[PDB]
């Protein structure tokens, strides 16, 4: 696996209503199931934690867990995904990004791991500035965050910034977007980056 180290990995994934149900099931479903195959979970390496986001977070795969420590398990929970009224609702990131940030308040998280937050998102959070605060919260608890991109309705700027980068110019390898049909082969090389990044 491209990623391949002690880190805490929540994968936040946006479920709102902007997705359409059709994206959501052929292309949003399977990406996040093949990004789960670029980890290696296992007790000494990646521990997976998973939340959906739309009006609020739910969390759906705990943190350090038997399904956050073992790809199997965590691709049925993800699978299931596909059996609900999802997608619906806004984009609360700020929400899911407190989910993250009370795991490390709690010190629910290994001390020891890297931290890493992915976000899979295809728009704009309801409140940009509740999201970049949240951000700047969790950069101070030493937590990366990556962003993958989805379709037209996001700002590669806001991206850009959430993560760090300068919001247009010169490499960001925390930073991918990709067309919805195109979603699988942007992630495998998108996953390797982000994975070289938070180890150096
Ligand atoms: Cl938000």
């Amino acid at each position: 696996e491209v990623c391949n180290d002690e880190v805490d990995l929540y994968l936040l994934m946006d479920c709102s209503g902007s997705i359409r149900r059709h994206n959501w099931v052929k292309h949003a479903v399977p990406l996040a199931m093949k990004l789960i195959q670029q980890l290696n979970l296992n007790e000494n390496a990646i521990h997976l934690y998973a939340n959906i986001f739309s009006n609020n977070a739910k969390e759906i795969i705990r943190l350090h867990s038997d399904a956050s420590k073992n790809k199997e398990k965590a691709l049925i929970i993800i699978k299931s995904l596909l059996s609900t009224n999802l997608p619906y609702g806004r984009t609360n990131l700020s929400d899911a990004l407190l989910q993250v940030r009370k795991h490390l308040n709690d010190r629910i998280n290994r001390e020891n791991a890297n931290q890493l937050v992915v976000i899979l998102t295809d728009g704009i959070p309801d409140s940009i500035q509740d999201s970049l605060k949240e951000s700047r919260k969790l950069n101070d608890r030493g937590v990366k965050i990556a962003v993958f991109g989805i379709g037209q309705g996001i700002n590669v700027a806001f991206n850009r910034f959430l993560v760090g980068c300068h919001p247009s110019d010169g490499k960001c390898n925390l930073y991918a977007d990709s067309a919805w049909e195109n979603v699988k082969n942007v992630i495998g090389p998108f996953m390797k980056a982000v994975c070289v990044e938070v180890e150096k």
